[PDB]
This record gives C-alpha cells, sequence and structure tokens, in this order.
C-alpha cells in the first residue's frame, strides 16, 4: 504494498493541516538518502563519500524550499540558506555515520533531525541551537543489507525499506514501539578503564547476574545507526557514555544524539546522559557532544537507579 | 573494472588445468548469492529466508553439474545429488549466516566451503567428513550495504564486489593479507561467566594493557561473516570460544569454521580452538560444532601462549 | 547531472506561484511511470500489464490529492475522485500505450494530459470534454532500451530520462524543438487502398521526389509514444489519418491525440486532423476519435495544402 | 524461473561434448551485454556509445581464451587475438546496430555468429570469410523495454530476458519457432523509386490482396534487430533488398544478414537475396554487403516465386 513514503508524509501533513513545506523537505532528503546508498552500494567500484554525502543532503534540502538554517556534521559553520530558497525548518543532520566502518562493509547511515524555526530575525546558527524536545521530526536512513528509513514525529516511529525496482520507501512497520525490557547490551567495552563507578557496576550485573539470571548478550557494531536500529526492533540497551578521550562523550548533541533520544522516545523508550534527559540539554554549540544511554525503559531505569545509588 | 568473478575463476581454472566444474560451480553458486542479496534487500517489501536460500544454493549447485554431496546447515543429512547431475565436489554451506539479524537490517551471509570427493564408492554423508586441511576453496558472501564475495584458494584470498548495475562481481582486492598484529578484540563478553580462565586472562589484558599501550577496541556484530570480514580488512582477532551453554563451542565446523579457517590461513592469518589449528580437525559428524579462535597472527598467538601457560 | 524532474516542476511551481497540487500530481504520476518501467522491463519473468498500469496511474493520482475527475482509455467511465482525495485537476490517459507490442520488445508508453477544472458544479466527466488548447501540461513516458519522460507547459517540452539507480528522472533535453522540416514519413501503408486521395498524393511525393530530390526515408514503429517521440528528437511528419476501419480515425483525442498535439506545438511543430487544429475540437464524447498529423511545420503544411487543394 | 542462460549453456555445452571454450565466449559476450545494456539505459545522462560498446565485446571477447579471429562492424581489419588469449573460434559481430536510432529512444542491439577456425595455419581474416551455413552459433541482444538476447544453434532458438535484480538472463522462451505465414511486412518504402520490379510487384500484393483478403500491415523500426526480432515473434517478411544507393544491399553479411539468417532458419523460417539463400554465399570482404529477405516460409516463398517470374 500500500504505502509509499511520499504517500505517508503527504496524508500526515493534511492531517496536522500543514503548508506542505514539510513534506517537500522530506521528499528531497530521500533523494539524496537514495543516492547515497547506491554510492555506497558501487563505493569499491568508484573507478570522499562524506564529502559526496554532505553535498547530496545540502543540495537537496536547500532546493527543497523549505529550509533555512542547516547544520551538517561535516561543516564548521552553520549554513544559513539564500533567501530565495528559505523555508521555516532548521535540519541538523549527520549525512554518512558510521564511516570509518564503508571499509569494513558495515552498516552505515544518514541521522537527521528537524525544527521549526524559533525567531523571526534573520535565520542563524541559533536558530540551531533548540531543546530536542522542540523536534517536530527525526530520524535515520539505515544502508545496510537493506536501506531503512525510520522516521519518527509526534504520533509515532514508522520504518521504511527503499524498494530499489522503483526507487520508493515502502512502508513496512507502522507504529513501532521499543520492548520495555530486552536481554542486550551495546557499549565499547575497550574503554573499560575509562568507564565510571555506575557504568562499570552495571556492566558487571549484566555479565554475572546474582544467579540463575541469564546474562544479557553483548553487541556492538560500532556504528551508531546499526547500533541504535538492533536496540530499537529486538530491544535492550546503547551506551556511549563520558570516558576520559571524552568526559562529554563521543558522540553529538544535535544530529547524532536529539535524533535517536527523539525517535526512542517516540517508541517508547528512554535516552539520557546518566544525569538528565538528553532531550531537554539545551545546546551551547551546534557540534556540542553528550554522554548517551537509550534503549528500553526497563534497562535504562536500570542504569539510571545504579547512577542514583552512586550520587 | 578489468576483472569479473566470471573472468577470474576462468583464467584460474585454466591456469590449474581444470576440467571446468570447478568454474560451473563457482558460476552457479554465484548466481544463488546475487539471488539471496536482491531478496534480503526487499525483504521486508515480501507482500523464511533461510529456506528460500537453502533452496537457491540446493538447486543452482544440483544444476551445476559439479557436485555430488552437499551439507547445508539447514538440512538433517547430507543431501546426495541425483546422479545423472553428480560431479566431483563436495560443498558444505551455511546458506543465510546470521539470520537472527535480518530484522535488525544487519549483514548477514552465504558461507561456503568446497571439498574434492575422498572415494569412488557411492557419494555418501562420509565424503563430507574431511579436515579442512583438503579444503579446494572456500569463501563467503557478505550481505550488506555493499554486496562482497570474498574467495580462497590455494593462491591466495580475492575479494569481488557485486555491481547491481550488470549482476557481477568486479574484482576489487587481489591477494588479501591480514595485517600481522590488530588492535580491535571481537567476542560476546556476555558470557564472561562461562570463559576459561585463558580467555578471561587476554580479555583484561586487552582493555587493561599492562604497559601503557592503548587499549584494543571491542567490536561483535553478532554475525560471523561481518566479525570475520572485518577482521580480515582491519586486523584483530576474533573469539567464539566454548563456554557451559556450548562446551564444544556455538560455531559449526563443517560450514561456518573451516572456511573462515580457510581464508583466514590463506590471507596469512591464523584459526586455532585454543588446543590444535581448526583445519587439521577431523569432523565425526556433519553439524559438528568447534570453538574458535582468529585473526592476526600476532594477536591469535599472544593468546595461544596464554593457553599453553595455563596448561 | 544538475535538476531531477522533482527539482524542476517545483521550480516551475514557484515561478507561476502555484498551490503545489501540480507537483504534487506530477511527483505521484513519477512513481506509477517507474513502476510501470520496472514491471515492462521484467514482464517475461512475470512468475495483464495494462490493468496493472491503469490501477498504478489511478491509485498514484488518486493519491496526490491533487485530482477531480480521471479519464482513463482503459474505463467505460471517467472516474471522479473521492471529495477527500479531491484536487484541481483532471487527467486524460492512456497508461499503456502500443500494448499489442509488448510481447514485440516495442517500445510501449504512458499519455497524460492535464486540465484545470472547469466549472464548480459536482466535478464530472463534462470537465474531461475541454478543447486541447485549454491543457496546462501533458507529455508521455517512453518505456524504451531508456524510460524516458517527455513533459510540456507553457514555457516548453523538456525530456527527462529515468536513472534506475537512484529512481529518478534527470532533465537530460531543456526546451525541445522540432526541425521545420524533417526527411522521414511515418505511417502504416498497409492501409493504402482505404487513404483519401490527399494522403494518397503526398505518400507518392515522398518516393517519388520530382527528381533528383532525395525521397524521404519511411519509419513506423506501430507504437504512437515510439513514432511520436522519433518525429519530435529527428523532425519529419507523423500520420494516423482517417481510414475505412475508422472514418473518424484510430487515435483518441483525449489522452492520445490532445497530449501529441500538445507537445508538438509546444515544440514549435503542428498538428491537424486534414481539416483542422487537432488541439481546438472539442470532443463530445470522453473516447472519441480524430484523424492526425503531426510533425515539422514544412512538412504538415505541406500536407495540408494537397488537402486544401484536393477540396 | 528454472533456466539462466548460464546454465543452458552448461548445459548444452556437456550435451556436446565440447571443452567449455564456447561456453566461456557466451558467458563473456553476456557480460558485455548487460554492461551495453545499462550504458544505454542512461546514455542521456553520461555527464560514442558504439565505441564503448565495441571495446565491450573485444575486451571480453580476448578475456575469454576462446577466440583468435575478431570481427567488428567498427574496425577495418579483423582483430587477430594475441596467442596466449587465444582459443578456436571466430566471431563476427556488430556491437550496437541501430545506432541512428540511440536518440529516438529505440530498440538497438547486439548482432553476433560464431565460427570454428577453419585451417590451422596462423589465424587470419581469411578465417573469418566462412559461409553462415558453417556457423556454430549466432543471436543478437535486444535493448528495448526489456533486454532480450537471442540465442541459435544445432538445436533450435532459445530467447532469454534479462533480470536487472540479478543481472542474469533467464530462459522465457525454448525452442521459438516462426510462424508459417504472418501478416506484416516490413520495409523501408522510401526507397520504392529504386525497388526492382518483383519487391514493386509484391509490395502491391500485400497492399490490394487480388482476393479480397485481408492486406497486410506494415512495420519498420529502422533498426534491424527490433525488426527482425518482431518477426521472428509474431511472423511475416522483413526485406532490405538492393536499390540504387546500394547495388548490393545495405546490411552486412557476415555480421547483420549471416546471424539473422541463421536465426530465422534455426527457428523454421527462411532468408533469402531473392536468389540464393544467404546462408550459402561465400563472403569475399569482412564488410561485404548482401540483400537480405528473410521470414515466415509462405510468405519468403511468396516472393521468391515473383523473383522467379520477372526472371
Ligand atoms: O510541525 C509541523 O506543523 C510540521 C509537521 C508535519 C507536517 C506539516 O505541518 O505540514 N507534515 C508532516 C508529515 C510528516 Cl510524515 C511528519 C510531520 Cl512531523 C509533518
Ligand atoms: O584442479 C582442478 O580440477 C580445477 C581447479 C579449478 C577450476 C576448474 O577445474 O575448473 N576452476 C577454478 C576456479 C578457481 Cl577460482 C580456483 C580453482 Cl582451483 C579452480
Ligand atoms: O495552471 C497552473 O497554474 C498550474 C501550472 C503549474 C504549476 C502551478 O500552478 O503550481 N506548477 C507547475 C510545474 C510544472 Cl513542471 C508545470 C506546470 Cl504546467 C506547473
Ligand atoms: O563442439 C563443441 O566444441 C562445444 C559446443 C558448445 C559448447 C562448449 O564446447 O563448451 N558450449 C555450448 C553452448 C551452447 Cl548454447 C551451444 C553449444 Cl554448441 C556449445
Ligand atoms: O570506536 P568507538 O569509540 O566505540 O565509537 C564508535 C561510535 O563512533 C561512531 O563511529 C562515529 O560517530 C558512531 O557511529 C559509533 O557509535
Ligand atoms: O549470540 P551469540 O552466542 O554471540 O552467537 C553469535 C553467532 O551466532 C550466529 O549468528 C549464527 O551462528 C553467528 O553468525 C554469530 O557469530
Ligand atoms: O496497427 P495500426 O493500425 O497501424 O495502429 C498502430 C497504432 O495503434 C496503437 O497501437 C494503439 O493506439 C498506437 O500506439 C499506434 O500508433
Ligand atoms: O534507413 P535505412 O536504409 O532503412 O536503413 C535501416 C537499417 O540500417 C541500420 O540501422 C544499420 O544497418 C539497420 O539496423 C537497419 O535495418
Ligand atoms: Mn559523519
Ligand atoms: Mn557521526
Ligand atoms: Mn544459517
Ligand atoms: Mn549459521
Ligand atoms: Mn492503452
Ligand atoms: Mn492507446
Ligand atoms: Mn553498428
Ligand atoms: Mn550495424
Amino acid at each position: 504494498n500500500i504505502v509509499t513514503l511520499t504517500r505517508f508524509v503527504m496524508e500526515e501533513g493534511r492531517k496536522a493541516r500543514g503548508t506542505g513545506e514539510m513534506t517537500q523537505l522530506l521528499n528531497s532528503l530521500c533523494t539524496a538518502v537514495k543516492a547515497i546508498s547506491t554510492a555506497v552500494r558501487k563505493a569499491g567500484i568508484a573507478h570522499k563519500l562524506d564529502v559526496l554525502s554532505n553535498d547530496l543532503v545540502i543540495n537537496v534540502l536547500k532546493s527543497s524550499f523549505a529550509t533555512c538554517v542547516l547544520v551538517t556534521e561535516e561543516d564548521k559553520n552553520a549554513i544559513i540558506v539564500e533567501p530565495e530558497k528559505r523555508g521555516k525548518y532548521v535540519v541538523c543532520f549527520d549525512p554518512l555515520d558510521g564511516s570509518s566502518n564503508i571499509d569494513c562493509l558495515v552498516s552505515i547511515g544518514t541521522i537527521f533531525g528537524i525544527y521549526r524555526k524559533n525567531s523571526t530575525d534573520e535565520p542563524s546558527e541559533k536558530d540551531a541551537l533548540q531543546p530536542g524536545r522542540n523536534l517536530v521530526a527525526a530520524g535515520y536512513a539505515l544502508y545496510g543489507s537493506a536501506t531503512m528509513l525510520v522516521l519518527a514525529m509526534v504520533n509515532g516511529v514508522n520504518c521504511f525499506m527503499l524498494d530499489p525496482a522503483i526507487g520508493e520507501f515502502i512502508l513496512v512497520d507502522r507504529d513501532v514501539k521499543i520492548k520495555k525490557k530486552g536481554s542486550i547490551y551495546s557499549i565499547n567495552e575497550g574503554y573499560a578503564k575509562e568507564f565510571d563507578p555506575a557504568i562499570t557496576e552495571y556492566i558487571q550485573r549484566k555479565k554475572f547476574p546474582p544467579d540463575n539470571s541469564a546474562p544479557y548478550g553483548a553487541r556492538y557494531v560500532g556504528s551508531m545507526v546499526a547500533d541504535v536500529h538492533r536496540t530499537l526492533v529486538y530491544g535492550g540497551i546503547f551506551m556511549y557514555p563520558a570516558n576520559k578521550k571524552s568526559p562529554k562523550g563521543k558522540l553529538r548533541l544535535l544530529y547524532e544524539c536529539n535524533p535517536m533520544a527523539y525517535v526512542m522516545e517516540k517508541a517508547g523508550g528512554l535516552a539520557t546522559t546518566g544525569k538528565e534527559a538528553v532531550l531537554d540539554i539545551v545546546p551551547t554549540d551546534i557540534h556540542q557532544r553528550a554522554p548517551i544511554i537509550l534503549g528500553s525503559p526497563e534497562d535504562v531505569t536500570e542504569l539510571l537507579e545504579i547512577y542514583q545509588k552512586h550520587a
């Protein structure tokens, strides 16, 4: 099948009585996603991807007539869109996430978060410094064995799979919700020596259950998009906390943490730094970093009560 | 590029003065691999994959006229090929590996190992009970953001990437070699409570280097073909040792362990149980399990040395 | 590349200050075109096309929220769109033209013509009975060795080629214009015995030039879309006049003749029945037939002066 | 379906007790055909085709180790294959036929005929100067709304359609036979002034049946592979006789006429100059031209009888 992404976003646009700008925005982004997907599929045949990916996303978004401020992980500064092409939305994105693993055939992905412009002064970088709680839509595309587009908005999370015979995204999972409790923990344990006592304690309880509990299985792809998507569909928890390398975490607030935290929350899951909901952090820099812990609410909660006890 | 998989195996057949049977076998397999790839890419759009995958591999292999005995993970007993279609090769395969992960859009794969039939009596299940050291060829296809086919034989290991525009696998890396030393370890730490003392000590050295040498990074996708591929291309070590639930290990010797062990050894790596080369084990059952440790020669050796000390 | 059809129609929408309905309409139609294109490409692999084609076009157009009255060559009656999905445009189309030749691998095509609704009473079949001169846009998709979408509007004719790696139409020829004079005539000469004296005379002058003129070459694919597209890009003339079989011609006014006549005229060519401009005919039946003669203005004019002389 | 082209030629090689050389030759050719297909499908998106096509065919053929002498329409002299790569087959081909029509999105194609080298002296251009009757195999690929590969050999003619999802040609019609009598004639009537008297009389009988039998319908795409394919599948007759500009005809004997004549005869049709079987002509030059008349046995015979009467 019935539903294409195009059909779905238009029907949501009309149900919310929008102008249609969102529908242009998402239709454009879908074009860049398809192109990134085919380029990653033929990467080794060539004759940088993240530079081609960045330009694809930038151009299609500029030409959607739906945006005014763009933040890319690949650009030092926020891009302020030409007046002629200006629309009302602010888009934060990571055009090609996990690209230290394109070489290892690793599910990589594009991550985005969309805001309605704040003020009415000339659009500026400050318009992208909004808490994640003001997101109107967010999601990611996962370039894997299939190309999948996960989109979250006020009414929930929907999963769309790229049909390569026609170049359209087909709705395959409506209203996704994560399990309340999972049996998988995901973290890079090579940082063991730098982990705080809370994380250290939780990791230990996962592995040495106070007996007779089966231990959780461990998974860590090393690409956020793959690890978050597994967490969404099969449940459990994902962690990239602060360590010594970065005592503010590694992952980026605006276009890595917020978008995943917004999907998680709309699926019925949680997302926190250990001390506050990721979505209520107010950024001060467009490239700011945040620690993140996200996943099924029972597991996330368990970890947050370890944080509380140690405090 | 220059070289299609079709051209490469023909060239290799002639250099080896073969009958061409191995060539029809590899070309047939290739058709099954392209078909699996496409079905995984549009799996959510459907309207089991490992049943369809099993059938694809069985069919193209029977019809290649190159094979007499087939062992699949999905079948209780070996399939004996009808006389009219028999050729001389014994093929052991895992048609769709990592299928607990298709749901989480995760690199899954096809694993195969090819034997020359042993005897001259009627072909039977016993013809597949050969040590890995007698392999003529082995490899895997990895269904990821790109489709890769890795093929190892006496002259080395070669990597081919699927060009979806023409349905041909293109040679993208000739004579692949693993790095002598890596910096990544891969294992499900979820089983820590059941790990033997040597694995326990090696893991702790990887996270708390004695030395003020940087800790190894951790990765574990949970699909063998993804984990072995990353090990092959970036180096380090992959481990699936025996634990409690599996005192003989989890992974299958004939169609998971041997192929990967063969690929590794041809790439200049190592592959051991902790006590003997996986490729010298003589299976006693077609679905036998074996513990396995494989990867860069320095990392694996280092582990072997700990086993030695604890003995 | 620079320009996608999607980019192009939106930029035309904004230059004409439209509501965006046209852009939804054309984006939807583009989806059905891609699907028809892949289904015709794999037709023989199956496991009727014009029934699948008709439903594709109908559904995507209904769901565009841009249409109120649909006329298909495959439906007896005009389809009046549900109030909820109603938009202002009336679409006439031939979903799969030339389908007595899918069997012969013949370039077949989809043909459409779009009108703005006339009245304000409830939308009805009468809203599709407009002269071709009221068209706001028209064109065709040609399923050939490449899939091409030719779109004509007030500022001209543009040609877009389907990029199968990303499922987008890329602008490859802007502002197409036909040659003033061609050297090819296209007609089914098997109807010789039924042709009027005007057509008979013109055919004879093409073949037996009053000497020293090179004769025109003859071409007739038997699929309007292929024959018109050749006429557009290389010039010359195309004829499907009245005969005895149908003394009103064979081709359909609303969704075969008008659309081709509108493209021709916007390319700088002509289109007539022999007695009046096709575009000024006012239909009386949605399935009405018209004789048509179209192509480079010098050739069309020559034929029309043969008609005048015989009158 | 059951049968891929790869499987079918292997099966046929074994039944014929071949060396496998013809099998590598056909598989190689197949790769060139898939590549040409894709480049024609995205030709307008570029950023000459017959130069690229020439190079594709030459390269895959040289690298098949199956060939010693190559005749292409695009090369002055025969290409003699380097000793290391030589095999026993002589291949005559038209890499991209109908290329005056790519511009008008029109079915174009690859035509090939394969000979066994004659002598034992050094391979040379003379090895290609064999009557069509010595063909071992011939056919064509037709790049249209679908890509088809038609392959004829001693056991008959077979049609394969390209499945773009897996890059394999699938057997869709086994043992193809032309109808004994058709109802379509195909010829460029643009040359009527230069036609011999027998062709003139046959054309007039087709349009004004003596009999009150329905006139034949006319078709002429202007690309031989398209016209011969329609003739093969629906019946009737295709004609390219000598005229003034070409007193020996236009079409090329070795790589246009012979292959089509071979396909036709294997399908139970006929192929003549008007005076002898095209397949019994002995070429005197690699780029020799021949007049040709081919198609259903009743239609062709009927024409032959008129030639007889006028003699
Ligand atoms: O915040 C808004 O009002 C825009 C949200 C929106 C619109 C719209 O306002 O037009 N249309 C949509 C379609 C999808 Cl799928 C998702 C969202 Cl959030 C939307
Ligand atoms: O020893 C033999 O019988 C052949 C080995 C072989 C053949 C063949 O006989 O056709 N084809 C091959 C392709 C590759 Cl990649 C590797 C080998 Cl050993 C081969
Ligand atoms: O007749 C009209 O006003 C609609 C024409 C139109 C619009 C619009 O009004 O919004 N947008 C377009 C885009 C393209 Cl490509 C072509 C046309 Cl006719 C159009
Ligand atoms: O006579 C021969 O040498 C073989 C004929 C042949 C071969 C082969 O030798 O490999 N392969 C074929 C494929 C087809 Cl479709 C037809 C023929 Cl005759 C063949
Ligand atoms: O190697 P590390 O430090 O575990 O980091 C891996 C993480 O970094 C990234 O590669 C880059 O953001 C993420 O996709 C992933 O979650
Ligand atoms: O969940 P576990 O015990 O870590 O098992 C993972 C292993 O199981 C499999 O999915 C199937 O054998 C392998 O691909 C993978 O390496
Ligand atoms: O066979 P005829 O009578 O020449 O008609 C062919 C014409 O009919 C159609 O097949 C059907 O509309 C057209 O595509 C084409 O122009
Ligand atoms: O224009 P003409 O003389 O009818 O020539 C058409 C012929 O020329 C070619 O395009 C090239 O030989 C053939 O495919 C076709 O049959
Ligand atoms: Mn990035
Ligand atoms: Mn990133
Ligand atoms: Mn399996
Ligand atoms: Mn398995
Ligand atoms: Mn029709
Ligand atoms: Mn029609
Ligand atoms: Mn040519
Ligand atoms: Mn030619």
